[PDB]
């Protein structure tokens, strides 16, 4: 069958890191303090390169224990996020975030159903209260193979996808990256929003789509809240 | 079909964490017991909190080797589940309780006029003060979506159905287990947890197994591991940490 | 179809370690003869909770890497079993015993009171036997569109077990097995512990029972975990380096 | 059915290791100087054997927490490959290359579809900006079972899938290698691109290609920039 | 249907090691020299086993991170095995030699007095080839809707191994099998040992092998691991830092 097409937009790295708190405790508070100097310093690039408008990124902590904070940054290219990881790991900071799991990708537009595309395609990253982020392929499985569906099937269940979705219009923001090719899943979910439990509305809900009930193959999931740089040291604090 | 809807509750944060007995026993005495009365300090404010009906907690000791402590705490906000967890990993204690696993959902009554959320039962599940029973049990669980067996493709008739038989199996347990399910799509990696509270831990495996023969169980269930322990009562937190 | 219904014994832990080997040579001399005095001390006393007939446990050693030692203890309450590893996990012995696995279960079979009859008596508080041999592994029961246990009727369940038991009973006299209860209680449906002092028959049993109906459609199988018996009169030399 | 026959050129180890930059840090400075210093020497002995067209080599970068950094080796026999990774974890450097991954598999033309033999048996790898490797299955399930196809079966489906790979042509080179009995999956698919986005753009159109839709299984997606030996100091300078 | 029935040989132990080559590097040289002493010690009581034809055994290093080294080793009992691996870990070479991957398994001839048979016993008791390769992985066979092995009668699971045999003949005097069984010992049922003088031999066998009916429809495979022999008189060499 036809083939999707894409249009696509900046790089996209997920980085996730759980806290050696215990290890942290042990560090001298004047070390601490510039630990969290230098990563500050750091993330200041990062803004300037966003303000810039070459790039983009959020820092989240994330409940639970499969990770505790999260970086996602955007970035025209597969270099930049490389060169963002390592000066990050060589930060002292970093030698207390242990790694617990990470996400490549592209942002994506596809064939399915200006100004506007370049919003989409070079986000700016919201500042709502919380983030979700999962990792989901389309089954290949018997009757439920969606790369053997006509593409004429394919709009059609996308179509109903999308009516879905808007439902939830100013209530959560969705960004869609793909990557096939570049990572372990097909697509990279990320939802913002101002209240976490329109994440649960909204993936529930698209369950019952059928595009989902019978073509959803999803990974593990990450809840989290902003952490805004100001509450940085009042977070690490110990 | 017709997507199922929900009332939803209190989030739920289920924390469980393994004791590293090797280095606590390395531990001078002193710093043991000031680190026992900075958690149980900790616990008197999630005390507080449950007696203002603000939230709940429960605190148990898991069997077994995949945890050895289960905490399981209800808030209404998800940040202040977060802030729980923060400030429970700054204590002294929480640098012998190694992680084991973790779960976050929101307490959930399905749709399988008046508004349900002002009605007194209803309120009293979406908000619950988790009981006090000898033993726990938590299990996270998804429903089948492979071949004919694919449970969201089913219609919302079909659905209900098929719950009214679960329903059925479940109320022959009334006053022996009590379950607490939360929902956890959009935000962990199963559909639901179950915790199921009962002083006889034989219920838990006389419940499940009896509904396994229900269709919706053994058609559709999707189960994750099974944690089972007993009830931890504060005071005896410094008898269980006693080397 | 009609839910199976079960009678329920004893409550069982298998307790399953690695041995730190490196960390317990740099340990002095004297302080491992006493970590082994601590230790058969406490044996000393599941040793009188089974002489009682409260209890009862089994200490085997396993091989190749998946484990190095098995605890597998029985007891009437889920409390004492926490009680238990909590007194094992603080002694100096279990320091160098790194989780290696662990199955929580119940004593399972499957008018007059059955629970009053002399011989499932046995069964449910069951004297675990001395033999050369153990091996454990976890199962469950296929439930799949096209072969699912749950869906179907009681007399295909009972007629698919009756050959099963014919199997089995070829192997009297040979291999004891000790059929645990796991639904609700860990992660999977039954653990199954197998006696014997010939540990081919293991292979033997399991290997003819995969040829009955219920295990070559329904059986879904867990890890298996071997081991030889670690009487307590060997312990320190076992632990000697 | 018939089963495919095969030309075999070199043997193939994908090393991926994780960087302990946190006790990197902790290194003296002039111990790693010389650490980059042997190990440097020592891909000079690989570069050599290369120029001597007894082998090849390439070092990436690698993208997200999977790895840091990967070593792509080709020698004719598999003792070499041993006595290589040996070398390798005898260095100073690598004590603080801690493992992640690894693939051992065997150049392979099937005869599904002379200088320019030789040159896909022995291959000199391209020094393309990025790179991208994943292994992979053929399925053997319910009515989707490579292996009992016939051989025209096969033959068909593999055309196919040829024609959508001529049209990155100049644009992807893969290098696929057979590991049946040699490593955990049955072929290790290497891609290079000056373009890490022809990654995602090749592979995704390939998955609707029949024999990648119904029979594809694959395991996890590496994708990484390429580390060239004068830039290894800076890499490694902390 | 009917079962398989088994003649069965020495017990078998695949032990798969990583080596800690950086704290290797820390240990004294004379250190080092006195756990490689001790080492080859320890395998000379291994070699006099063998001359007396009372076990065998093979020692190769493996290729990749999955594992450095692999000690094969079969013995007329279980016990001799734990014995083995106890022996080994107690060596000081073992604080450097961590757990990767391990398999218990005992050699198995099919039936699809022949324990007095000279060529039955040479293939019940082997004598392991010092071969250049060696290729290691364990499988089960398919139990899956219709495509279930284990439901196949005995004719027609007979005929699927006719053509298997078929396939491997062809590879006579290239590769030497040795297939062990695992049912009620092991995760899988069956160990695969491959031994050549050619490790593309290994690639040819198993994948010609796979459009063989038996493997292509009910094969279930395991983790490969593939080695180059380590002669003792280069341990010495090869742990030399």
């Amino acid at each position: 069958s036809e083939a999707a097409q894409t249009l696509d937009g900046w790089y996209c790295l997920h980085d996730f890191r759980t806290i050696d708190w215990s290890a942290w405790k042990t560090l001298p508070n004047e070390e601490r303090e510039a630990a969290i100097s230098e990563f500050l310093a750091l993330v200041d690039q990062w803004e300037t390169t966003e303000s810039e408008k070459q790039g983009s990124h959020a820092v989240y902590t994330i409940v639970g224990q499969k990770a505790d904070i999260l970086f996602m940054i955007l970035r025209p290219t597969l270099d930049e996020l490389h060169e963002i990881e390592t000066a990050l790991n060589k930060t002292k900071l970093a030698d207390y975030l242990l790694p617990a799991y990470s996400y490549v990708s592209v942002v994506e537009l596809s064939n399915y159903l200006i100004p506007e595309v370049r919003r989409r395609l070079y986000p700016i990253l919201p500042k709502t209260n919380y983030i979700c982020f999962y990792p989901m392929d389309k089954r290949r499985q018997g009757n439920d193979n969606w790369y053997m569906l006509s593409m004429e099937q394919r709009r059609e269940l996308m179509r109903a996808h999308g009516m879905t979705g808007r439902k939830y219009a100013g209530k959560v923001t969705q960004i869609i990256t793909g990557s096939v090719g570049l990572d372990d899943f097909e697509w990279g979910v990320t939802l913002f929003s101002d209240d976490a439990l329109q994440f649960k509305k909204l993936v529930y809900e698209m369950r019952f789509d059928e595009v989902s009930a019978r073509f959803g193959e999803f990974g593990s999931f990450f809840v989290g809240t902003r952490l805004p740089m100001e509450n940085v040291s009042s977070f690490f604090h110990v």
